[PDB]
DNA sequence: AATAGAAGGAAGTGGG
DNA sequence: TCCCACTTCCTTCTA
């Protein structure tokens, strides 16, 4: 099963949910969620994982925060904005 | 207050 | 056994 950071990177590459997520500075790996359309993206994550309950953005962001230590994804001090690591981007 | 973003401890679930 | 990689629940805190 796909890892969350890869799910997000793949969405950004394909462009299939451009109203819910977008690059801010793609060279730096910074990206941002839509305030109004993030929940539809969270729902898609939960359905792709086959989880028991409906996925929410809050729960998806709780998972994102766990990457802070290992570094795959870090929180940017901007509303709804995060940053992929160079290692994640290279793959 | 209402709305909403952000944090994180802790317990539960998956698939090795 | 026991870590992976989250998921779920709840409370707190900040803007
Ligand atoms: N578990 C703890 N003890 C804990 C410790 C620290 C915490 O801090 C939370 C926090 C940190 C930084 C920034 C923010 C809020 O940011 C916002 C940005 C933009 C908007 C907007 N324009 N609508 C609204 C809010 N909230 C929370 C709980």
């Amino acid at each position: 099963k796909i890892r969350l950071y890869q799910f997000l990177l793949d969405l950004l590459r394909s462009g299939d949910m451009k109203d819910s997520i977008w690059w801010v500075d793609k060279d730096k790996g910074t990206f941002q969620f839509s305030s109004k359309h993030k929940e539809a993206l969270a729902h898609r994550w939960g359905i792709q994982k086959g989880n028991r309950k409906k996925m929410t953005y809050q729960k998806m962001a709780r998972a994102l925060r766990n990457y802070g230590k290992t570094g795959e994804v870090k929180k940017v001090k901007k509303k709804l904005t995060y940053q992929f690591s160079g290692e994640v981007l290279g793959r």
